[PDB]
């Protein structure tokens, strides 16, 4: 129930939070699933990546009411 | 149809190439539909994902190794 905005959708909206965090994940099902479980603690329910790094990986997303 | 692997999984298989691109991130559903679309232009049943950058949130560059 919690789902990743893409960028056209993301860009009419106001984040009123972020996360970022790093770790090590199975595929793009799990990155999805990382972000979306920080995002529904903080009360949103939409989120929209922002930032993948190499390092584990680090994400940060924007997070939606 | 094509599926991604998980790394586990991945691990135990040997790929026969690998696609590396950039493009329009959007999200993770339209990315990983971009690397399966290029996966099965190649002849693979499966793809795992080895690098991605998205460093200022637009482009997004990305490689994954194939698998039959
Ligand atoms: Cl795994």
């Amino acid at each position: 129930k919690v789902e990743e905005l893409n960028k056209a959708t993301a860009a009419m909206m106001v984040p009123f939070d972020s996360v970022k965090f790093t770790g090590n994940y199975g595929n793009m099902t799990e990155i999805s699933y990382q972000v979306a479980k920080r995002a529904a603690k903080k009360g949103a329910k939409y989120y929209h990546i922002t930032r993948q790094w190499q390092e584990n990986i680090t994400i940060s997303a924007d997070l939606y009411k």
